[PDB]
């Protein structure tokens, strides 16, 4: 079996895939990778392949954060069952929760357009509101409840999540992970995580809260409700993944997971809009046609609404937030392409080839609506179309995030006109890469309509 060939990132890859192809392999320190680049590379590892790409690669640092063989969350979750059972209950909570959570997300709008509003039309970073709207969306599926974009014990966590995001990148990590040995010197295991733990901490202190206004009688508000009936009935059972020590890791799942991505693409969608305010106005132009100007957009508005939607998914193609995916690792040998991939194999998706791919989009590297509309103006969503990845370890989020982009985005150009502030560059759109790619800092006008 032929192997791939091979020898700031996003623009390396992109680089060494012109040069040896769409799937080549790297040695990151001490670990073998496979890069997939296309459509056709990462649906035959993740889909025609999905039984065997499904699993993580093994971060021993997170034994610092209390997880075990039936406490391992859903995000880093091994393939097996402490993965599937969570998997399956987030999944279908977020589904039985829709039966709501669109209740919690348009009043969060709300809450956010009357923050917007008090800028009185002086130029602001929108960021922080955003990641505030967007926190509080996770807070309702999670506690049912929201908290004030001024709530001291609010900005504490959101500024933990913010500092736990960097401790994802660094030195000391890599090697801790490669020698989880090292986690015997107190100096060093107290470092590593300290922002994320104290995340986790600040997070157990709502959790005790929360778990004292639970009303068991009742079918469950929340999420966590829910867990905490199916923890009840799991008392005696030693295999199940829901008891304590899991239920902190899934709720700080949902929330890092969560948080930075919808409030990052939310910030791109803002930007573009005031480089386009051409697209704003077409946006706003169908908003009052269906929509008007007093009654707050609801989820079966979308469906008559092709240039948002449009604009809207044309905003994650061109942000593309999340380049290189969430890293899979193979538990079988497979093909991909032709080459032999090893059992064991780190896989990293390389989504931005995919969203940006110049063989399949008119113009991937321009913010370009029409990319999902048809000549007659109906909404078409090519298979590329891939920000959450795909096969069975796929973004649980995504319905949720749907349902806030669309209801914030046009929320939000519902109220108010943005513009560049009128002394200021055009800001770049060019992203800032990091944990996430997002949008170089910029300033706003938003003035009512
Ligand atoms: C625009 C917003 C979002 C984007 C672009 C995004 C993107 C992604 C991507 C690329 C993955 C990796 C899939 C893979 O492993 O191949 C992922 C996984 C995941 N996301 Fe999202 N995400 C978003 C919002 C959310 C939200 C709102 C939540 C929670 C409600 C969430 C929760 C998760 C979880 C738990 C996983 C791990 C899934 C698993 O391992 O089974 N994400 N996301
Ligand atoms: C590729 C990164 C993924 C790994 N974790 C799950 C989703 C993302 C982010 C998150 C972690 O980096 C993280 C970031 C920020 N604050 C956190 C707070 C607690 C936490 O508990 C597991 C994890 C955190
Ligand atoms: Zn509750
Ligand atoms: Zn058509």
């Amino acid at each position: 079996g032929k192997l791939p060939p091979g020898p700031n990132t996003p623009y390396c890859f992109d680089q060494l895939r012109r040069r040896f192809g769409d799937v080549f392999s790297l040695q990151l320190a001490w670990t073998p990778v496979v890069v997939l680049n296309g459509l056709a590379a990462v649906r035959e590892a993740l889909v025609t392949h999905g039984e065997d790409t499904a699993d993580r690669p093994p971060v021993p640092i997170t034994q610092i954060l209390g997880f075990g063989p039936r406490s391992q969350g859903v995000f880093l979750a091994r393939y097996g069952p402490a993965w599937r059972e969570q998997r399956r209950f987030s999944v279908s909570t977020l589904r039985n929760l829709g039966l709501s959570l669109e209740q919690w997300v348009t009043e969060e709008a709300a809450c956010l357009c009357a923050a917007f509003a008090n800028h009185s039309g002086r130029p602001f970073r929108p960021n922080g509101l955003l990641d505030k709207a967007v926190s509080n969306v996770i807070a309702s599926l999670t506690c049912g409840r929201r908290f004030e974009y001024d709530d001291p014990r609010f900005l504490r966590l959101l500024d933990l999540a913010q500092e736990g995001l960097k401790e994802e990148s660094g030195f000391l990590r890599e090697v801790l992970n490669a020698v989880p040995v090292l986690l015997h010197i107190p100096a060093l295991a107290g470092k590593v995580l300290r922002f994320q733990k104290a995340f986790l901490t600040q997070l157990d202190e709502l959790l005790t809260e929360h778990r004292m206004t639970w009303d068991p009688a009742q079918p469950p508000r929340d999420l966590t409700e829910a867990f905490l009936a199916e923890m009840e009935k799991a008392k005696g059972n030693p295999e199940s993944s829901f008891n304590d020590e899991n239920l902190r890791i899934v709720v700080a799942d949902l929330f890092s997971a969560g948080m930075v991505t919808t409030s990052t693409t939310l910030a791109w969608g803002l930007l573009l809009m005031i480089l386009h305010p051409d697209v704003q106005r077409r946006v706003q132009q169908e908003i009052d046609d269906v929509i008007g100007q007093v009654r707050r957009p609801e989820m079966g508005d979308q469906a008559h609404m092709p240039y948002t939607t449009a604009v809207i998914h044309e905003v994650q193609r061109f942000g593309d937030i999340v380049p290189l995916g969430v890293t899979h690792m193979t538990s079988r040998d497979i093909e991909v392409q032709g080459f032999r991939i090893p059992k064991g194999t780190t896989l990293i998706t390389n989504l931005s080839s995919v969203l940006k791919d110049e063989a399949v989009w008119e113009k991937p590297f321009r913010f370009h609506p029409e990319h999902f509309l048809d000549a007659q103006g109906h909404f078409v969503k090519p298979e590329a179309f891939l920000p959450f990845s795909a096969g069975r370890r796929a973004c649980l989020g995504e319905p949720l995030a749907r349902m806030e982009l669309f209801l914030f985005f046009t929320s939000l150009l519902q109220h108010f006109s943005f513009s560049v502030p009128t002394g200021q560059p055009r800001p770049s759109h060019h992203g800032v890469f990091a944990f996430l790619v997002s949008p170089s800092p910029y300033e706003l006008c938003a003035v009512p309509r």
